[PDB]
């Protein structure tokens, strides 16, 4: 409570680096305790995002992201249940050049985090977290739900890619901490998008005419997203990310000749 | 051969970023093919380190590191069988300031890579790669070999920590790629050092007097290394590394009161 609220402040000091691991780990433990009040933990993070300083605001967003990824699922479930989340579409810290230039990333990052919560609200699970493979949800989900879902992944993916950062803009520890988490979400979200597309291709011949039609449009839009993804992983390569962590895209884009199976 | 040698050149161009993932992956496949001549692959990498340019030389070192970590074990086994490895103790690229400042990291990195090979030669396995836990080598190894080994881990660890970089020196994609690999080795090497110490503590009461003595000296030196390690992970924290990848050190340094069991 006070211990929770004090820890949120320590994670979000004015210092120019990401939130410290020691504060994060305590926050993560907080989300795992049946007695902690999640809403109050959340409200403290929202309050920090009314600060005028870019450093404070960006650290509060990063903290929220890290709790969505590593915290108990009850945290994201609450965030997904509110009606309003971050409203930082007009944020601008004019106190210095660093401020002006970081303000833009703040806007774009906060939009991604909003879209991450809305996606959870819409499908009741986290795309980044569920079983992968052949025994997984995204591989074994009926044709109707699939057609419904893949479009939600696509949307979360676009918001993620709109961060649109270049290597030469990654110049302090705050934005770099955000980028490292964005990287982790991007690779998992891609895996789930790919699996979904694999299921589709599998069932696209045995399906109704108008379905086939919607299908077509998803594979269609997946291929343009593949290219944007490649541009993103190339930023990652430029920055120095271990090439073993960067996934290989040499997978599933040759068959656009079902644009005729609608005979 | 020519395909191998051409790929080494592409990994080590003059461009200021780490070696590209596409060239690395082909090199890794090379190490997995029973027909590829390992020595010739190696010699090409050594030849690149006679270039006068810091970029070329640092990329050749990074490529070698990445093959030691992700390549077939036959690669490191060969490197460990030569008598001379890198000799870059006097390297200096004076062509520009970036050169002067990178030269020092080149020296220190090459020493680490030498020590990684020598360690493999000495114990016949890679500390970063073996089974961890309670069913592992480092947890289940007899008292005699243990006393022999832990000192080799310690030595590899010191060479690794002598890289001695600050966050404000991580300023281009080449040195950042080196650092990301160093990070991966550091966390695994620590795990193995910790496991070793756990075995020791376990057997330190049931052992000879002079052994106990040597033991003492290893726990002794492990505690000072713990501190240096903490300083290293703090650089990692400053740079923006996902705090979930950074391990928690809150483990095994309270018992220095066996410095009296030698009664």
């Amino acid at each position: 409570g006070s211990a929770v609220s004090k820890t949120v402040c320590k994670a979000t000091t004015h210092e120019i680096m990401g939130p410290k691991k020691k504060h994060l780990d305590y926050l993560i433990q907080c989300t795992n305790e049946m007695n902690v009040n999640i809403p109050q933990l959340a409200d403290s993070l929202f309050e920090r995002t009314t600060n005028s300083s870019w450093v404070v605001v960006f650290k509060s967003l990063i903290t929220t992201h890290h709790l969505m990824v590593y915290g108990n699922e009850r945290f994201i479930q609450y965030l997904a249940s509110r009606n309003t989340l971050f409203n930082l579409s007009n944020f601008l810290d004019k106190s210095g050049l660093q401020g002006y230039d970081m303000s833009t990333f703040i806007r774009r990052y906060s939009r991604y985090l909003n879209e991450k919560a809305v996606s959870y609200r819409q499908v009741a699970f986290d795309f980044t977290k569920v079983k992968r493979g052949a025994d997984g949800v995204m591989r074994t989900m009926n044709t109707e739900k699939l057609l419904k879902t893949v479009p939600i992944i696509q949307n979360q993916m676009d918001a993620l890619l709109d961060f649109n950062v270049n290597s030469n803009e990654l110049t302090n520890g705050v934005i770099n901490a955000a980028f490292m988490l964005l990287f982790k979400d991007a690779i998992r979200l891609f895996a789930a998008y790919n699996e979904g597309i694999i299921n589709l291709l599998e069932k696209y011949f045995d399906m109704k005419k108008n379905q086939c039609k919607e299908g077509l449009d998803i594979y269609k839009k997946f291929l343009t997203r593949m290219t944007r993804i490649s541009e993103f992983l190339k930023v990652a390569e430029q920055v120095g990310i271990d090439r073993g962590d960067i996934p290989d895209l040499s997978q599933a884009p040759s068959s656009l000749l079902d644009a005729l199976e609608q005979h």
